[PDB]
């Protein structure tokens, strides 16, 4: 019935692979164009979102071109901002819980929750962890950034995430960090919590999303990784192809 | 199962009454007089907690007291502190989500969540909302404090919570509120969110309790009211009897 619902009947077979697009990157027409090499690559869902700031109008065009020319769901991705567009099918409520400024803890939301109540859209509660090095989120959510390595604090804020009702939980190393988490971290972490454990941040290879996949991740995301569209395929093939192998308990 | 499934079922039928015994205001063998009374008049769980904050040993023997005897649940009402019984049933995972300072949204939960973990006790994720006067645990917990008649405040908070997936909204006046939050904020906040609505502070007579619970809300939390153990009962009774009048479409 939901984008939620089938994530878990999906968990149950496989490791789940999202392609995050970020719509101030590429013009709507490309985005698009990129999303379909990815639908035929074998990723789950669309995410739509990134750090820089834009118009909804382009939120708009963006979504709109990508679900013209794929039959993917579309996730909106907001990060530390507050942006939305009312064409997506759904969007992750994230909560950025290691945040010095309550602005990003339940700030952003609170002033977001009535128009989003106005609106079809799925809400997907999702607790956004920010880890070393964070990047551009990182900076501009305002993070205690969770080192890497430090596997308590990442259960201490993982746990406390699931007590508070989240269905989802983000390792977020910051786009374009040079490495993801510590395996170490989410092997911790995941032998220890009973919701979905999601990694994004620094995974660019297939080896790369192989071992944070093994080490305990229930979903990976990436960005299109490859400079030009043409070769999008052939490297994300690669990646969700690999991290689909595995098999699940 | 659980508590939180044992309350969504009762709602079903009928309205539920809660009964706060603050373990720092009366001795533990009358703490479990106390719950016996209540337990007679028909109230449905017995919470525990305040704001005075007290040790684990006296946690633990007030705990210990009304489990033995009543046979009600008991639920752990932390409110802006990091009190906790391995004795008691559940716990209100609260976050006091319109707090100014990110200790009493996050920092607190993020402190007891692994200890918690290595608990059996049953774990309900309420989102704690602080409403004018807002008394002492307002002051303590640095709210800014929702006005009882800013329905809009209220329902951008809820609205909040649910989308970050709290179980269980509370509408905090504060203990010893002298009137509870308003009926009108009750109403349009419950008519447009899908879980259950508590409301606590300021409701101490019959008439207050109905008005309350008809306006909208699903549950109602009281103390035991009464100065004497021995009248405990007869008033409680007044109050549960009423609310446990009204009919559930």
């Amino acid at each position: 019935m939901t984008i939620l619902k089938q994530m878990m009947r999906k968990l149950k077979n496989e490791k789940i692979h999202m392609t995050l697009i970020d719509p101030a990157a590429k013009s709507p027409d490309e985005s698009a164009k990129i999303a379909k090499e990815a639908e035929m690559a074998g990723t789950d869902f669309i995410m739509v979102g990134g750090s820089t700031d834009i118009d909804e109008r382009l939120m708009d065009q963006t979504v709109s071109a990508i679900k013209e020319n794929t039959n993917l769901k579309v996730i909106l991705f907001p990060g530390s901002s507050n942006m939305i567009s009312r064409h997506a099918d759904a969007i992750f409520f994230m909560s950025l819980l290691n945040s010095s400024d309550r602005e990003f803890i339940v700030g952003h939301q609170v002033k977001a929750s009535k128009f989003l109540s106005l609106l079809g859209i799925e809400k997907i509660p999702m607790a956004y962890l920010v880890f070393s090095p964070g990047m551009t989120v990182g900076r501009v959510g305002k993070a205690n950034l969770i080192d890497s390595f430090d596997r308590e604090t990442a259960l201490s804020y993982s746990l406390a995430a699931q007590y508070m009702g989240f269905k989802l939980i983000y390792f977020e190393a910051g786009s374009g960090a040079p490495r993801p988490v510590s395996e170490d971290t989410i092997s911790y972490v995941k032998s220890k919590i009973n919701i979905p454990l999601i990694v994004g941040g620094g995974i660019r290879d297939p080896e790369t999303a192989m071992r944070i996949a093994l080490a305990g991740a229930d979903m990976i995301v990436t960005g299109s990784i490859a400079e030009k569209s043409n070769n999008v395929y052939s490297v994300l093939r690669n990646i969700i192809g690999k991290i689909k192998s595995i098999e699940i308990k």
